[PDB]
């Protein structure tokens, strides 16, 4: 019923993994909301459950495949299957916890695990910060196998921790941000892995903070500036949203749009 975006790490380019991307995003955001160019994604607020969720399967060279489960509402990786076994993130709420129940419902196998999946939770878990953690195509190669093998005793804990902050960089915040993107078609063209820099950690942890300032704004200009980080780790700020329109490619629902206001 949910729509189905396939990627593998076998043979993947630059173009594979855009093309991706792309089908990612059109997948999560209808069309319906776009504000100073930028797509907003669904309402949760009176969403139906058939609309509610994407899947992702993602297959390797090692030919394993697992599908994660993504939430339109936020981009956010509730879960995975892997063979006849799911697992899903302890939810935030009462409405999230419901909603799961409606992913891979035919699977032989059904686990919640008892901790939540944000950053914080699995970077305790990994015993590594995600400044620390490699991406690119060797990276979620590896990742793919982990959480295959995880149901068998194979994968231990941390290394679970950290192939879920592998994935969740690599299709979640990549699908957020166009900048995200093009920090993983770099690593993909060169076939090198590397943790991710200053830039792509202060995206990551403002993006909530973005969707809600552009939202909020006045015809596009920030009442309360955004400071955001370059690569070498130095202070950008960041005072409209014009800036941000090749940055960030979708944004949460925070509050409904004001009227046009022409002149
Ligand atoms: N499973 C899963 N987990 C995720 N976790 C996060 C995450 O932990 N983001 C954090 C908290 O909102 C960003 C942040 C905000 C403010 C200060 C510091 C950091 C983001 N995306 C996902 C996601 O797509 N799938
Ligand atoms: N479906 C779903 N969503 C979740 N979202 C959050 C979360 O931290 N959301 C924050 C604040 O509302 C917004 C946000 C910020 C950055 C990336 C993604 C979402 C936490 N857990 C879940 C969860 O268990 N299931």
């Amino acid at each position: 019923q949910y729509p189905i975006i396939n990627f593998t790490t076998a043979g993947a380019t630059v173009q594979s993994y855009t093309n991706f991307i792309r089908a990612v995003r059109g997948r999560l955001t209808t069309g319906a909301d776009v504000r100073h160019e930028i797509p907003v994604l669904p309402n949760r607020v009176g969403l139906p459950i058939n609309q509610r969720f994407i899947l992702v399967e993602l297959s390797n060279h090692a030919e394993l495949s697992v599908t994660l489960a993504l939430d339109v509402t936020n981009a956010y990786v509730v879960g995975y299957r892997a063979g006849n076994s799911a697992y899903f993130f302890h939810p935030d709420n009462q409405e999230d916890a419901e909603a799961i129940t409606h992913l891979f419902t035919d699977v032989q196998n059904r686990y919640t695990f008892a901790f939540g999946g944000n950053y914080d939770r699995l970077e305790q878990l990994a015993g590594n910060l995600r400044e620390n953690i490699e991406l690119g195509n060797g990276p979620l190669e590896e990742a793919i196998s982990a959480l295959y093998y995880y149901s068998t005793g194979g994968t231990q804990l941390p290394t679970l921790a950290r192939s879920f902050i592998i994935c969740i960089q690599m299709i979640s915040e990549a699908a957020r941000f166009q900048y995200i993107e093009g920090e993983m078609r770099t690593r993909i063209r060169y076939n090198r892995r590397s943790a991710p820099d200053p830039s792509v950690i202060t995206l990551e942890n403002s993006w909530g903070r973005l969707s809600t300032a552009i939202q909020e704004s006045n015809q596009g200009a920030f009442a309360s500036p955004i400071q955001l980080q370059r690569r070498n780790g130095s202070k950008f700020s960041v005072y409209d949203v014009s800036i941000l329109i090749p940055i960030i490619a979708l944004m949460v629902y925070r509050c409904a749009p004001p009227p046009s206001s022409q002149f």
